């Protein structure tokens, strides 16, 4: 009955096992006319470099991480299967090529420079991304924050304006608790995401509860 859902899958987010992916896909497949699945493949290497890996190590790591993500996502779509084409699944890097994304990104970039609330909110999200990053790093530096900012600004068109990114009248961003987007969503209040933009918390036991 709903118009559009977005399921964003970060290489970090350990919620996205095959089991959890399948249930979420099924849940969305039942509730939404269209669903985009976007896996975030961009800017990860910069964070590994912040942590102190060489460029070559970081590109090797990212490649591997993304291979694992894609294989698992392919397995998840198989497990739903006989209408997997019901989902449009793209990398963020592919999405970034589209005019739809670019037009929105113009707007979010500008908002970040020009709107104090939005910038603080993004920055809070940056800290959540950093503080929750893969691997054995503990300390933050200016380089982590820069990496995180690049990462978060790339995502921002999707969390600010999915209607415009995906060309739909309304879009529900599905998120899990304790993820970096929840740091953006909690930041102090009169700013508004695009009309039609919504954010729906998905709790695995409520999924299983409904299915």
């Amino acid at each position: 009955r709903g118009e559009h859902a977005l399921i964003g899958i970060s290489a970090g987010n350990s919620y996205f096992s095959q089991k959890n992916t399948v249930m979420l896909l099924q849940w969305a497949g039942q509730r939404f006319e269209r669903t985009d699945v976007v896996y975030v493949d961009t800017h990860i290497d910069e964070m590994l470099i912040a942590d102190g890996r060489s460029a070559q190590e970081a590109e090797r790591s990212v490649k591997r991480t993304l291979k694992d993500l894609r294989r698992r996502l392919r397995r998840s779509l198989e497990s739903v299967g006989d209408h997997a084409e019901r989902f449009r699944v793209r990398s963020l890097s592919e999405l970034q090529e589209t005019p739809e994304y670019r037009a929105v990104r113009e707007r979010t970039d500008r908002a970040f420079e020009e709107d104090a609330e939005f910038a603080t909110a993004c920055e809070d999200m940056v800290r959540a991304v950093v503080m929750n990053r893969p691997g054995d790093g503990v300390g933050i530096s200016a380089e982590h924050l820069r990496a995180g900012l690049n990462y978060v600004l790339a995502e921002a068109p999707l969390f600010a304006d999915s209607p415009g990114v995906f060309s739909v009248p309304s879009s529900v961003l599905c998120y899990h608790i304790d993820t970096p987007i929840t740091a953006f969503l909690s930041r102090r209040e009169g700013f508004r995401a695009a009309e039609g933009q919504a954010y729906v918390v998905v709790r695995p036991q409520e999924l299983a509860d409904a299915a």
